[PDB]
């Protein structure tokens, strides 16, 4: 027993990093097959950050001006193409560790593993969650870039997602394997305000399930909800209402802990309304809504 | 910025994992060099487990009965020996994929990455603590014992802890790489309790620089404190005492945030003697410490 922010093992994706630099601008690059992907970015200098436009820029660019190195071994470029913000490097040599690998658009709400990386190399891996406003919480220094966040079955990587930028409430965005930012973030050196960030009451309902399986069942009480009712609830505390599809990925949460999901509902409800009052949940004083049903079933069931 | 609990990349220590079975027990091994490392109770069945006496138990076994699969492949044991609570299964073959280590034994209160494994494949990789009681807050299921804890230091990793028992209290106890037990724990079916767990002052402090460095500066006061007087405070609250070894090693963060270790002292008696009042630090509701002053520098730095 025991419940943990769990992130997947990374070794896949060390294996798939690389350094990209052009000019004198270095960020991570990701190499699958003959194709290095990394944010487009790379052709601007912090000048060209104020309002770019990559196509021009990109045209002042040939194969030679994109450094890609592979630990200690310089790849060789043959080709550079843009997909929307990402440029797709092809280089002569197919990595030898690529993975089985899928690319991926997550949905908010859903849970990756993040592999922080700078220079080509990997600092350290954390779970996060693509928050319902499309941003993520993540930990990324200057040269995180083309850092990616991905999940793993059994020996497939979905890679979903690769790191572009923090705006400037301190708080990332960046897009899918195909260049499209999650949400309405552009890569720019502009002002660009996230929408209102909403909690992921299906994880957090998920957690409690977790909780209970774990021995902490002292929020659990002698009430019920409906769904219409859970979620007038919800709204007035920012918390993303409550789906019947939601229940439906809960159900096996529900079997596990003989626990009806409006049941956990009127606990939430509870807890919501009233607070902790200085007690702890799964050691935490807050509602955690980074862990999905399926992470939940998954950590406590050990599947490899 | 931002700040995540964050785990090394687990790569290096994904290739030393090996399923090792003895009879019926299947458990994690540790592969590295033409040597596997694993938990000797392996060698039990659940009757032994009451009061096993290894060292007759291992008499009624040869390197035929411990079977050892790296991957798909099996290894061929030649030689066996318990060193303290681990068996050191000798192989024919060295390890390809043994990386640059050490084994070291860490103190109460340091910080590591394990990575949770089930019939020798990686599950997930988190960041724990060494509990000042020798304990740490894991998530392991059966047969997750044989995980191991470690840190890196740019390519030498530097194994701390293997998995051996989660203690009737749902915690989790474990030995170093020889096979000596962190605490005063033993490979036993007994009731076991930890000692009074305490709050790992130097690491909140740590963490609040942390947040500091991050944006969340609201717990900042006017106030001061001396290191008696805060310790008057930690002890009520089952803190750590703070010592001036903790002072020194806060150093490089007194020196990069302007603010005086005494001054933080003062910021986290206040917050221990009026609560968070409802806010959050770094987005935690409760004071974190699981985080050394070597992990937030190293995280706020990027080192890789
Ligand atoms: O934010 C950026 N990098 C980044 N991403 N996580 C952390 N960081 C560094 C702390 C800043 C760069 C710098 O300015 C911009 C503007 C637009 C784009 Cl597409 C990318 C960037
Ligand atoms: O606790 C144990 N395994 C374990 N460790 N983390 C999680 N778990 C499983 C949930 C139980 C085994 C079972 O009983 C004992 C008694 C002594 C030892 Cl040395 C080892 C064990």
């Amino acid at each position: 027993s025991g419940f943990r922010k769990m992130a997947f093992p990374s070794g896949k994706v060390e294996g798939c990093m690389v350094q990209v630099t052009c000019g004198t601008t270095t960020l991570n690059g990701l190499w699958l097959d003959d194709v290095v992907y990394c944010p487009r970015h790379v052709i601007c200098t912090s000048e060209d950050m104020l309002n770019p436009n990559y196509e021009d820029l990109l045209i002042r660019k040939s194969n030679h001006n994109f450094l890609v190195q592979a630990g200690n071994v310089q790849l060789r470029v043959i080709g550079h193409s843009m997909q929307n913000c990402v440029l797709k490097l092809k280089v002569d040599t197919a990595n030898p560790k690529t993975p089985k690998y899928k690319f991926v658009r997550i949905q908010p709400g859903q849970t990756f593993s993040v592999l922080a990386c700078y220079n080509g190399s990997p600092s350290g891996v954390y779970q996060c969650a693509m928050r319902p406003n499309f941003t993520i919480k993540g930990s990324f220094l200057n040269g995180s870039c083309g850092s990616v966040g991905f999940n793993i079955d059994y020996d497939c990587v979905s890679f979903c997602y690769m790191h572009h930028m923090e705006l400037p409430t301190g708080v990332h965005a960046g897009t899918d394997l195909e260049g499209n930012f999650y949400g309405p973030f552009v890569d720019r050196q502009t002002a660009q305000a996230a929408g209102t960030d909403t909690t992921i009451t299906v994880n957090v309902l998920a957690w409690l399930y977790a909780a209970v399986i774990n021995g902490d069942r002292w929020f659990l009480n002698r009430f019920t909800t409906t769904l219409n009712d859970f979620n007038l609830v919800a709204m007035k505390y920012n918390y993303e209402p409550l789906t019947q599809d939601h229940v439906d990925i809960l159900g096996p949460l529900s079997a596990q802990t003989g626990i009806a999901v409006l049941d956990m509902c009127a606990s939430l409800k509870e807890l919501l309304q009233n607070g902790m009052n200085g007690r702890t949940i799964l050691g935490s004083a807050l509602l955690e809504d980074e862990f999905t049903p399926f992470d939940v079933v998954r950590q406590c069931s050990g599947v490899t």
